């Protein structure tokens, strides 16, 4: 009874692909809805017209920043920030979907998509959902991305909203 939500891609406009993803709701259910809700934008705010403003090839795929565009901003369904609802599930290779922070208890709407094996991450940063269709198109958006995570053309989310 997990939900599913879809993000469709941009590259500087041009449509690129739709990477669709299972979150975890059965296991993070605080942290999966508020992912969902800001995929549907039924809050009045959430994903739409944002970027993957951090790509590092062989690392992960960041974005989520809506209010400043550049990994500072960005605020979840229930406040600015909120706690670090578990550490059940593990980074344990690529598409994982986890929450990006900024020290303990700093979960806002930030988030990145694993394109490797990252448990260093594990016990710090909260995994809600892993990607379900499209990892190829995560991998070609790693390939806009650079060692400091600038990338080379703007990857944005030119829509998204949830499935079924």
């Amino acid at each position: 009874v997990n939900p599913t939500v879809f993000f469709d891609i941009a590259v500087d406009g041009e449509p690129l692909g739709r990477v669709s993803f299972e979150l975890f709701a059965d296991k993070v259910p605080k942290t999966a809805e508020n992912f969902r809700a800001l995929s549907t934008g039924e809050k009045g705010f959430g994903y739409k017209g944002s970027a993957f403003h951090r790509i590092i090839p062989g690392f992960m795929c960041q974005g989520g920043d809506f209010t400043r565009h550049n990994g500072t901003g960005g605020k979840s369904i229930y406040g600015e920030k909120f706690e670090d609802e578990n550490f059940i599930l593990k980074h344990t290779g690529p598409g994982i979907l986890s929450m990006a922070n900024a020290g303990p208890n700093t979960n806002g709407s930030q988030f990145f998509i694993c394109t490797a094996k990252t448990e260093w991450l594990d016990g710090c940063h909260v995994v809600f959902g892993k990607v379900k269709e499209g990892m190829n198109i995560v991998e070609a958006m790693e390939r806009f991305g650079s060692r400091n995570g600038k990338t080379s053309k703007k990857i944005t989310i030119a829509d998204c909203g949830q499935l079924e």
